[PDB]
């Protein structure tokens, strides 16, 4: 049930009205929507991958999890884009003990772009281990990753890496969003629009899923995926279905778009885009 923009914009005023309870109501239904699908995640919970999960309750569904080739586990899922099956790999901030697994999946999965939407440390709390070399090279299993350049913008930074399996070379590019608030979401959807735009557009045409991560890899990660998917749907079709696309991707990884303030925020972003 795609709807045209006209009626999207025409009626969303409703959802924003009343302290936002409309959104709040659509989002609960979203909370309820995977409840009875007994969607398996036994690789996540298997006792000897326990320490590979940054958070004990944030898991990888079995059916869409990313398997490292032949100890094949990694807390990461394929998630669909807008007419691209498996457009993204949603993943948590890697840990010291998962850096190898993390770059191996990048190598193997052929991914060219990396979207990072957390700071390493936020408000005194650790969110993501530094999995890339701060300058020069560092080695993680069989992949040498090397920092070739850095560019810092107001709300995000671009690190261009060059990586190599030590058993061939690839330029990987990380877009790292750096001004996501301590609590909630940004105050202005604009800088996130521009971030989504440029990072989305760096996707070269014969490459693997774009890896997206934050801390748990669900919240801001999910919010990134809907904005960007809903934006392409709009260029191409002039329609949207934020609700029905959310319920589809929530079967591909748990809690995508963790909050209602984030859900709300997809909409500021999209509306701002439609009127920009
Ligand atoms: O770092 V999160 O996937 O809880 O937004």
């Amino acid at each position: 049930e795609a709807i045209p923009v006209k009626q999207f914009v025409k009626h969303i005023g409703e959802l924003y009205s009343n302290n936002q309870h409309g959104f709040s109501e659509d989002f609960e239904e979203v909370q309820r929507c995977t409840a009875d699908m007994n969607i398996t995640a036994e690789h996540s919970n298997h006792p000897e991958n326990k320490h590979k999960n940054r958070y004990i309750n944030i898991l990888a569904y079995d059916h869409s999890r990313v398997k490292l080739r032949p100890s094949d586990y990694i807390n990461a899922n394929y998630v669909d884009g807008y007419n691209k099956a498996k457009a993204y790999i949603a993943t948590q901030g890697p840990l010291k003990s998962t850096f190898e697994d993390f770059w191996r999946m990048i190598w193997e999965q052929n991914t060219g772009i990396i979207v990072m939407i957390t700071n390493l440390v936020e408000k005194g709390r650790r969110k993501c281990d530094q999995y890339w070399p701060t300058e020069n090279s560092e080695e993680y299993g069989n992949i040498i990753v090397t920092l070739k350049s850095t560019k810092i913008h107001a709300c995000y930074t671009v690190r261009r890496f060059s990586i190599r399996n030590t058993k061939n070379e690839r330029v990987v590019i990380q877009y790292h969003y750096t001004q996501w608030p301590d609590m909630g979401v940004p105050e202005y959807a604009l800088p996130v629009l521009t971030f989504v735009r440029r990072s989305s557009a760096a996707r070269m045409p014969e490459t693997g899923p774009v890896l997206v991560h934050c801390s748990a890899g669900v919240g801001r990660t999910g919010t990134y995926i809907v904005i960007d998917s809903m934006l392409q749907q709009i260029k191409d079709k002039s329609t949207v279905n934020v609700l029905g696309f959310l319920k589809h991707i929530r079967t591909q990884r748990n809690y995508l778009v963790q909050t209602e303030e984030q859900y709300i925020f997809i909409h500021d972003a999209l509306l701002e885009a439609i009127l920009g």
